[PDB]
């Protein structure tokens, strides 16, 4: 029950550069409108279109970010809002940049006994072949290869044979330097935590039609399910959810964003990223979160839009 009032004139950023502008746009148009439904003074601020210095200059005391990929997460744009002094929703510079590395993400996840799955990596002009030969030793089949970060070019592949990692990792080293390769999560479930404020959002079981929550299961397949309750019993979401948000709080995040996890066969829970900018669609998971435990979309908005004050 905040008065309207106290906050000021706000942007939201959408649309941008990137490849995601179109989630992009879809999101921030309906953050906008989430907003003004709460009697707030919200303009829609695109910054592929005009420019940043506007925000300052029009007097914008403060921004939603509903931008997607490039540098509307990665810390770029967090930065030159905070040497405007705008004040946004999300994560700040390092946690932003820090939440796209994920090697980086789960060298600190380790230190601080965040679990995660075990990995190597590999660098570009790495024996390819002699590298695939101490990794499987060590780690086994199957393995996920991916960026470390991040996705750019290659997608994460998950390799099955020992005999085909040489070939997975010299091409996922084309395209970045830093290949990351994890151990095969098997035999559980994948999960996400969303993460607004203090808000207690019911964790979510994601169940992909195929293999693993490829390209197709995220963006072409209608029948990957979502699912609320996520199955998992009381202490065991209880505990899940505490764990996702020091996961989020250890790497300088702040607490907007979700916090994707593996179960294996036992039931012990493995990070693999954490998500500072996630969908505000009316399919998106943060809205479906809330609306699980009575919280409508204005008011998830509200909410998130609230950790800028003070
Ligand atoms: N180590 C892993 N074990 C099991 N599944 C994984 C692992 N890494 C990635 N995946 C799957 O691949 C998807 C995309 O990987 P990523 O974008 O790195 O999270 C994840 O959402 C999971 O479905
Ligand atoms: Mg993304």
């Amino acid at each position: 029950g905040i008065d309207p009032k106290r906050f000021g004139k706000v942007a939201v950023l959408l649309g941008g550069d990137s490849a995601e502008r179109e989630v992009s746009l879809n999101s921030g148009r309906l953050v906008l409108q989430g907003l003004r439904d709460a009697g707030i003074d919200a303009h829609p601020f695109d910054p592929a279109q005009r420019p940043l210095a506007a925000l300052k200059d029009e007097g914008f005391v403060r921004a939603f970010n509903a931008l997607h990929g490039g540098y509307g997460e990665n810390g770029q744009i967090q930065g030159a809002l905070d040497f405007y002094g705008i004040r946004y929703t999300g994560s700040g510079v390092l946690g932003s940049a820090l939440g796209l590395d994920k090697f980086r993400t789960k060298l600190v996840w380790q230190q601080t006994g965040i679990p995660t799955p075990p990995f190597e990596t590999v660098m570009r002009g790495d024996d390819y072949a002699a590298r695939a030969q101490d990794i499987v030793a060590k780690l086994g089949v199957p393995l996920f290869v991916k960026p470390a970060s991040e996705g750019s070019s290659v997608a994460v592949e998950k390799v099955k044979s020992a005999d085909a990692l040489p070939a997975a990792l010299e091409e996922a080293a084309k395209h970045d330097k830093i290949v990351i390769v994890e151990k095969s999560i098997e035999g559980g479930g994948e999960y996400t935590a969303c993460i607004a404020a203090d808000l207690d959002l019911p964790l979510i079981r994601i169940v992909p039609a195929g293999e693993f929550y490829d390209y197709h299961a995220k963006y072409i397949a209608n029948d990957t399910q979502y699912l609320i309750p996520c199955g998992l019993d009381a202490a065991k979401e209880a505990e899940f959810k505490r764990i996702a948000r020091r996961a989020f709080d250890v790497l300088g995040c702040t607490d907007w964003g979700r916090a994707d996890f593996m179960l294996d066969a036992a039931g012990n829970p493995y990070f693999l990223e954490v998500n500072t900018a996630p969908g505000m669609t009316d399919h998106s998971l943060p809205p479906k979160a809330a609306r699980a435990v009575g919280i409508g979309y204005s008011e998830l908005v509200v909410k998130v839009l609230s950790l800028t004050l003070d």
